[PDB]
């Protein structure tokens, strides 16, 4: 099958990726970086989310897999001394695929009302560019809150363990269809107030944040920046896209969680 | 229908009771406390919670409403002023119903590895009779981590509003299938060491909470304790069962929410 | 005495600086925004931020007074209704003064190693300018830890209850000389560790952030910024110099904080 | 000098105890556990505050000395293998004495106003003995907050890295005389309402927890429990005692923390 493989791009992850492409050459499989099926991630859960983001355009066609060269991932799950049994089983194939939920962010822009959209794989913030900003929080066209702060994440339920974790969210298993909202350094006093607390969203439910004074801040989408000025409002939804996995063997989200944060 | 009427006791909700009693005699409506299709709790969340117990083997033959006589409740999403209003369209009936997730709480005890079984609408908390104790916690058959502290909760969504929030929960909607384990105190240091966030697990997820050395302690069911000694495991599953409340009106979640922590 | 008073900028804080300024006229009190020995600021707690930068170099001879044309103010503690009042007991003078701690925020940078130096009555934060940045915390020369996450905050006793309380710090009263640090966001894995709760450093105690990597960030003292490039260590310690208030009735700290977050 | 030293009571503990009794055997010290004048503490934290405890009555006469058969502790710093330098500096003497803070609580019970004192080296704390409990926290004769959850904890500066930090408190350096309450899962609505942060009190402030409805919960200092009821007040307040270490090295607080808690 057509695939491709990123790489970190330090000395060892070149090198694993180069012996891959050797191990691919003895089988039915075509080097493709422009359409492939299969793509492969060697280094960082860095690595992997601009693997995502080189390919969020063709994602119900691609199943990704990700080599950690250095310590364990959250995506980057398998161990370099196993590429040459990945070769062999991705080689012959009949492996089973799993899907995570990603996010959907909107972007209502300029005096036009044009709008953007982002899929996301960990979160999108969206945070003062310098001191606290005013943000009005409205759920499903009901305000909720005023939010006076540094900022506001929305997480997917894979990148629950990554941003969302620092800032006091919950762990939530992959299988869940929802998205996650927290705050970053809330003003709360007897004037101003939020609810504190993070805000778990199912599917369809649409979270708009809508700035109030400043109409300039930064928004991000994983790793990245999104470019737009004259800001209007951001809507958060749980995207009818989804992330597919080729998986091998058992690695459990729990077991994973345990390995990366309790002891490995 | 038939229907009965559960007070917190105090003057005020014994004669909203008594009133709407009156007034669901002047229709075809039957008062029965034994085998009733419509439970109506007049007074707080703790009324609502004991309303809930108190018929928690007839849970897919009755929906439930909440009269709150005092501020506004989280399942008492009713005012006394509409007491009529709710008589006369609980009368001719054609509502719909809504229906929320349940924990299920199995406790094995004994020599004989006996389990008794319980439902909670709130969460399941399992607490140090004095000092800190210590807990495995394993889910889905794998050991995950060894938990030292003064407890843990278990939330449905709807009670992640309450014991779950004080702990830093998130809030979840109700829509959500799913349960979330939150700590209460727990040891970290170099030589103990817990995930200290909240997690939340989907259906068919299983939590087991195994103490290690001492195996006596609090086990809570919402408002009340589980009496059962020489405890060997506490299970945790989202259960098959659900509560159905009785809807008249649009009251979402998040707006319920916002009038309860934001302002009202 | 020499007097001078900062106004917010809007209608009622204006109007009220002038009335005060007709008031005083009837004393032996002269207005100097020079050489004042009395700053009163009327306003929010910024407008009293901002006059105790516009004469820190003068703390030693200035009371310093806020009164609050909206709500209630940490600094400015004293309602408008109250003016005359105020310029009365002024005008006669045998007022007592009260000190808050001052923090020393010294920035080394450049290739000729210069060192700035500010003073804060809140805080002061270095920050990333976008995503997690990397520094080493050093305290009275041992290394502590390395923090990765948004930013660090150390704050004054007076500050405790301002960004320092929004990141989980502790309230601290004004009378101990002390300093807190607390976290932004800090990323903990196997890998990265931090402390994670909130650091209370005494007097005479150094606490030193070294960046990693990036050598560019964003220094803030209270409602600034401080603007120099090229740096290559941030200290703090509590300073030797005090603000003094103008006290003239019993406003305890503490009924400051209750009328302030509990209720007013 | 008069000396004693006291066991955990494991074969490693009771070991090292006869050795060092064996190695002072060889000097002009006199084994005296009725008046000592050096207390050492083979065992971990929890056999230090009971070295503590059970000469609390002669603590201005004492200098104690912890020996951690385990793992690092913050009262036990110095490690088995050091036990004959132990010995050999305590027999000459010379060595320095630094002091921590202590907390005193005070409890009025019964008909007659009876206040019995103790002393805490780690922390004081009043806890629901089942679900939450409520009493009104007073400051300085002040009403500040009415409490409803599980509890309250007020630690000691070197205290805080133990209860209080799980409880999200603030470590504070042992030479800053002061005390910190934590608060134990409160409710927070609409309704009810706490401060929430940690709060740091000075010397000669008091705090007065005073409960409302029941009168019947939990005491602890330390390690154990205070036997009185029918409570009316717990009064919370800086100790004008000191407990007094025999330091025969630079260990500073800072690097202890690092130890065990960043990594070691
Ligand atoms: N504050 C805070 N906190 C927390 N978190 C956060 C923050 N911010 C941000 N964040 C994240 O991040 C990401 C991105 N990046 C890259 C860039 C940045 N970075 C750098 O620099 C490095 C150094 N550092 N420093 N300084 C990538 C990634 C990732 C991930 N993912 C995940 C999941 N899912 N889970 C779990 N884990 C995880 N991870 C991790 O994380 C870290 C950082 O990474 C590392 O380890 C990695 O493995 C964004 O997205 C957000 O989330
Ligand atoms: N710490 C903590 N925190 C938090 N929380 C908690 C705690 N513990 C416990 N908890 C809870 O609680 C419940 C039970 N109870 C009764 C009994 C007890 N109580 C009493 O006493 C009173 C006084 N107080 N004091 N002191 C009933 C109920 C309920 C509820 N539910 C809900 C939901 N869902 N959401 C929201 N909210 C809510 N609620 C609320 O809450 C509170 C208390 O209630 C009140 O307002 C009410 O409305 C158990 O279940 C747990 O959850
Ligand atoms: N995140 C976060 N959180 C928290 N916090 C914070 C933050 N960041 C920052 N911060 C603060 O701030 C300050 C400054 N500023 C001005 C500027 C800014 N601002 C604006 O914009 C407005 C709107 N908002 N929004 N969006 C001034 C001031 C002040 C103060 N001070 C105090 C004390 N001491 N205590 C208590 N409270 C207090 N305060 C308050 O605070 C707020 C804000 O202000 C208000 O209410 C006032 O009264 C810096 O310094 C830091 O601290
Ligand atoms: N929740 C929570 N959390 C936290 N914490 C706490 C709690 N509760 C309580 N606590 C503590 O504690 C103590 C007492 N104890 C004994 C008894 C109990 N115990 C047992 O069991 C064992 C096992 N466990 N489990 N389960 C003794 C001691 C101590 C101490 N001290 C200190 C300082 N200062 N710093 C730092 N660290 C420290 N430590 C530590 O801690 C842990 C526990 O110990 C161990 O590692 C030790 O080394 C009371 O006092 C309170 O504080």
């Amino acid at each position: 099958m057509k695939y491709m493989i990123t790489s970190k791009g330090d000395e060892k992850s070149d090198l694993l990726r180069l012996n891959m492409i050797a191990g691919f050459g003895e089988y039915d499989m075509e080097y493709d970086d422009v359409e492939p099926e299969i793509v492969i991630s060697i280094g960082g859960d860095g690595t992997f989310l601009s693997a995502f983001h080189q390919y969020e355009e063709r994602l119900d066609e691609i199943a990704f897999i990700g080599i950690h060269t250095g310590h364990l991932g959250f995506y980057a799950d398998w161990r370099p001394a196993e590429a040459d049994k990945l070769v062999k089983l991705l080689a012959k194939g009949e492996y089973q695929k799993v899907s995570y939920p990603l996010l959907k962010t909107t972007v209502k822009y300029g005096i036009g009302k044009k709008e953007a959209t982002y899929l996301a794989l960990n979160e999108s913030t969206v945070k003062s560019s310098g001191g606290p900003f005013v943000v009005d929080v409205v759920i499903n066209d009901i305000h909720f809150e005023r939010f006076r702060g540094d900022g506001l994440c929305m997480s997917t339920p894979s990148g629950t363990t990554a941003y969302n974790k620092s800032l006091g969210g919950a762990l939530m298993h992959p299988s869940i269809e929802a998205m996650q909202l927290t705050e970053m350094a809330s003003i709360n006093n007897r004037v101003y107030r939020t609810i504190g607390s993070p805000l778990v969203f199912p599917k369809h439910h649409v979270v708009s944040l809508q700035p109030v004074n400043d109409k300039d801040f930064q928004i991000s989408v994983d790793h990245l920046s999104i470019l737009h000025r004259d800001v209007q409002e951001i809507r958060y939804e749980v995207s009818a896209k989804k992330i597919h996995f080729a998986r091998f063997r058992s690695f459990p989200f729990w077991r994973r969680v345990h390995d990366s944060f309790i002891e490995d």
